């Protein structure tokens, strides 16, 4: 029994460790394209800049 | 003995997960360093505003 409650703590962490790394990274990836979309915004680059680059992350909507 | 090798495996794969993790995080983090660069230095921005940038995100060598 107490291997058995061992194991199933060793579990319970690990779908933990995964749910933080899970949304750790999706606020990483927050980060990053609103820094991308405020330094593209603050110049006054051409548009075609813009649609190339959200052309190339392929992040077109599905 | 099975369940003590199960354990075993558990934490090894923790271990793993915890590695990969860090160096995903890494791997973000240089990424996006690199873009952060490319798109200052393609643009005439003040060298002010990137000293300001580099203050702002606390990452001095120590």
């Amino acid at each position: 029994k107490k291997k058995d409650d061992e194991i199933q703590d060793l579990k319970r962490k690990i779908e933990e460790m995964s749910a933080e790394f899970a949304k750790m990274l999706k606020d990483t990836l927050d980060k990053m394209q609103e820094r991308i979309e405020m330094v593209q915004w603050d110049s006054d680059t051409d548009p075609q800049m813009m649609k190339r680059l959200k052309d190339m992350t392929g992040l077109s909507n599905n």
